């Protein structure tokens, strides 16, 4: 039967669940490494030793263990970000949803979660997978990896903490998914990756990354790309910040082998509660432990890779929400809160800004004041505040992404650009937040075609629409209907840079996201920053 | 008679000049300063020896040395400010219109011309001073100083080229007017000094300058002020320039002494054919003698002097108009022409902005390109060309204006301050040059009121207008109409920063003159200097 499947590492039973009047097989947890317990803490990811007898996936996997989000407590704003599995370093598994029946060999799609490299779970309500893969009749996956200093602690040198192997799980399991996914009724020549913040990141680093490049197809990135300022750090910059989170477990630090000796014993809590010790400044959009720029995993510099056309060249689909910094103004800069507008004071804005753009001297925090302040109105509550969110927006998402469309499609088989806009009728957080970093991917995941949600009509039409973007351009390289009366969504071109809005309004042409900005952000604060 | 008047330097026989179908006396060519001939070339001016017989005040005296705009010839635009006279450094002379019958003892304003210290004649049409002193019943003075090296070659420390001797020319005669007017009808303590460019500049510079300020009791500025970029040099350039001047002419420079001796025996037009060689910077909008801070003219720097409030303390009414750049744009940058629309070229365009910042690095000049590109659309040649404009404008004459008039006001005893955006309906030049610099000094002066001009009646209106709001600040300190039912031009304040519109419409009131622009010219920019 269906449910039952056979893998070049062991057989696998599955359950089949209930979607919107019908029902499809799901295989929940399927190990895809060695757990990198143990000795193995910081190590590369090893291939699950295949089992005997069949292995049970009617249930979600573990998570991996991080940082629990807990500054508003009860609140399901947050909380549908948490874990909701027991945390264990034993959390290398992925899931699978199927449709019923089983298809010959079609379009396969593989989830990647965010969360700053620091959290994230395939778990999550959010990323069910049933609704894609019933409504668009494709083999959804979601995978895990390992975050924090888990996934990404660098002592570039060492063999057994040399850094990104929190991105090596991610291709060990597309290595699964490419050696195994035809069982399920997969096509591994058509497999998409897609991915939302750090997991858009993820996936453009895939893109670079000449070891995986080919296990996937094509690639779609949710405000998220591999330049971003958060999403990389130097070696040495990892193996500074690997050095002080032993520094503050009070280890011996006299070598690498003694250093990760110590860490390796510590439990799990106990590097999760100093983890945000090691960052070098006061900041926001900041995480600790993140990809390391080593010269294997990625070649060269991101920049020298990206100008040279050294990444794999296809069909990519990508954008970004229109408020994308107000999440971690709210979590991080003073005058922010939940409970009311958040009309931010001068004070405010300009600890704000020092905290957006921590590596930033003074000459640039002016640079970037001058840029975002309406002096005709300097003390507008409201202007301060939409300015932090564009300072935020603008320089850890929308420019980095902006930066690397550009400099992708001079080498690409195609790109499409969009701009998510619309504000969910049931959002739990307030107004002001806007189109919040995230809150697009419940649309990815067909979560407003369930009536116990209540959302409207006109999102139940846009949840479909986006998904069928997202599906047919996993299967043909783009996302438009082949002969239908429908607007096209056009290629984004050097020359011309189009992108549509994503709303439920009907849908619009635009050119050059952000120009001004990003090239205030792409240009010119870089140089005043290297001279001064 | 009125036309004879004896004054403590001898007698003056002045002329009946009609004036818009009535009639009031005229002094034209009074001396006030022995001729800065042969040895006296460069040195301060000494008063004019009295003199036996009447002196003939019937006709305009010579015109100071200068270099002569010949760029458009036979073209009423560019002539309407070349010399009208034969030129002459015999050539510190006044004029005074006084009215008919005399007055007994009333208000005196007296014109300082512009002309970026380098040109200008108190004996130009524009401004003939018989429309002003009949309409509003004033002593109208013009004065005259020595410009280009002549008034302005500067080697600190000698006694015979020291520097500010044409400011100096320019404080004799308000000398003159100060011990001398009262035998004209004129009081001497309400006298007006006021001026355009650099004779706003010179303004300024009375004010700040305390060997100044006893000889007049208002003031108001025209499209200038003191700290304009271009309106004075430290004494080390002025002494480089000096050097560079007798370099230019194969001079002995071994000492100031011999430099000096071969300056002063050169005809006059040998030093000017050499004049905008010593200029550092290929540019527009810098001239080379200009005035010198010496420490003695100026006791400290411009800006220590308006930080402490070591100024004159009165009141002071100034402005700016719409378009300033576009004159200098028009002589000095590519592209632009008095024949055409002057779309300009994005490779234009960074030339011109080279040439309008010249002091400053490849940083500034990309800050100073992204602050006024559109990137929307950077390839719109007007919108280049209007972008040039503002930049010229912005950095040498409306930015620094806006510095002076918030610094003077936290002292001052009170402010009126003016955007001059009319376009006259019979200028000669171009309709892109749009409301030019020195094409407010028209109406200022009355000659709307003449009807083989062919202005328009609200034209006429505007003048008499303006020509009240001068006149009447002159006398009171206050332009507006003690308890009049028309609009009132209100003080300009530290807190709200109000201004008036000066066209044809019913005046508006408006608030922060170009606020956003020149905190980045004075507050951003020269920080990225000082730093990089
Ligand atoms: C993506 O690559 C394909 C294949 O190289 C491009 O298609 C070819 O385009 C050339 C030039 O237009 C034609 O001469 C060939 O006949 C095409 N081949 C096929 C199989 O279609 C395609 O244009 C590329 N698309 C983008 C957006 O770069
Ligand atoms: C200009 O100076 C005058 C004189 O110092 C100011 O007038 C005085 O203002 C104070 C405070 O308002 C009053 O107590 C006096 O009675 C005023 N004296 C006279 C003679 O009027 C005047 O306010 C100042 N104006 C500005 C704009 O600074
Ligand atoms: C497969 O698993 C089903 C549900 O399993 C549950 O999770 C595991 C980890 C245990 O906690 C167990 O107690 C839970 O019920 C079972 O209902 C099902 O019978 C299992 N299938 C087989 C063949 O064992
Ligand atoms: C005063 O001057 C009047 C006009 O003078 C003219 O200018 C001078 C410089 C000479 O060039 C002269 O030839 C011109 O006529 C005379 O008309 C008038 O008579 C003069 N008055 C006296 C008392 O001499
Ligand atoms: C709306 O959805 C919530 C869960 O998100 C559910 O509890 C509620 O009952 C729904 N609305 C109504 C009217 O029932
Ligand atoms: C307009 O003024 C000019 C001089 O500026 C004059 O020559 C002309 O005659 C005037 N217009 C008419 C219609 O005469
Ligand atoms: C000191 C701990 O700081 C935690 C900062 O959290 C950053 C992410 O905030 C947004 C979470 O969805
Ligand atoms: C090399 C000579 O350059 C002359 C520049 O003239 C600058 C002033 O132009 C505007 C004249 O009204
Ligand atoms: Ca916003
Ligand atoms: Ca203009
Ligand atoms: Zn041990
Ligand atoms: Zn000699």
């Amino acid at each position: 039967s269906e449910l039952l499947v056979n893998t070049k590492s062991g057989k696998v039973m599955g359950t089949r669940v209930p979607v919107l009047s019908s029902h499809i097989s799901a295989f929940l947890g399927i190990p895809f490494a060695e757990p990198p317990v143990g000795n193995m803490r910081f190590r590369r990811p090893e291939p699950k030793k295949p089992w005997s007898g069949v292995w049970n996936a009617s249930t979600y996997p573990n998570n991996c263990q991080q940082y629990v989000d807990e500054q508003f407590p009860g609140f399901s704003g947050s909380e549908m970000w948490n874990p909701n599995r027991e945390m264990s370093e034993d959390c290398l598994y992925l899931n699978i949803w199927v449709p019923s029946p089983r298809p010959k060999s079609t379009t396969v799609m593989v989830w990647i979660y965010g969360g700053g490299f620091y959290s994230g779970s395939s778990t999550l309500d959010v990323y069910n997978g049933k609704y894609l893969a019933y409504t668009e009749e494709v083999v959804l996956v979601s995978l895990s990896y390992r975050v924090g200093a888990f996934g990404f602690l660098a002592l570039h040198g060492s063999q057994e903490a040399p850094g990104n192997v929190g991105l090596l799980d991610q291709r060990m399991a597309l290595q699964w998914v490419h050696d195994n996914i035809q069982f399920f009724g997969g096509d591994p020549k058509t497999v998409t990756i897609f991915g939302e913040s750090a997991g858009g990141a993820s996936v453009g680093m895939h893109i670079l990354s000449p070891g995986s490049r080919d296990l996937f197809r094509r690639a779609i990135l949710q405000s998220g790309s591999p330049n971003c300022p958060w999403a990389s750090v130097s070696v040495a910059e990892g193996r500074r910040r690997a050095v002080e989170l032993g520094r503050n477990l009070n280890c011996n630090l006299n070598s690498d082998e003694e250093l990760i000796h110590c860490l390796r014993e510590k439990k799990p809590q106990e590097l999760i509660d100093v983890e945000w010790n090691v960052l070098p400044f006061d900041s926001i959009f900041r995480f600790s432990f993140v990809p390391v720029i080593d010269g294997e995993f990625f070649p060269t510099s991101l920049e020298s890779m990206l100008n040279s056309g050294n990444f794999k060249k296809t069909q990519i689909l990508l954008g970004v929400n229109k408020d994308e910094g107000s999440f971690f103004l709210l979590y991080g800069a003073p005058g922010f809160s939940k409970d009311s507008e958040s009309k931010i004071s001068r004070e405010d804005f300009m600890s704000g800004v020092k905290l957006s753009v921590p590596h930033a001297n003074d000459l640039g925090l002016d640079a970037v004041t001058l840029q975002y302040t309406d002096w005709m109105d300097d003390n507008n509550g409201i202007k301060n505040r939409d300015g932090l969110d564009d300072i935020v927006g603008d320089h850890n998402v929308i420019c980095p992404l902006m930066h690397f469309v550009n400099k992708y499609t001079k080498f690409g088989n195609g790109t499409y650009l969009y701009f998510f806009n619309h504000r969910a009728s049931n959002l739990v957080w307030p107004e002001w937040m806007g189109v919040i970093h995230g809150y697009e991917i419940e649309f990815v995941f067909g979560l407003p075609l369930v009536k116990e949600l209540n959302y409207t009509a006109e999102e139940e039409a846009l949840s479909r629409r986006i998904m069928h973007y997202w599906a047919t351009f996993a299967k043909t390289g783009n996302p438009n209907e082949p002969h239908s009366q429908e607007s096209k969504w056009p290629l984004f071109t050097t020359k011309e840079q189009k992108f549509i809005d994503l709303n439920t309004e009907p849908m619009k042409v635009h050119q050059r996201l952000r120009v001004q900005m990003c090239v205030f952000w792409n240009q010119f604060l870089p140089k005043l920053l290297n001279a001064t």
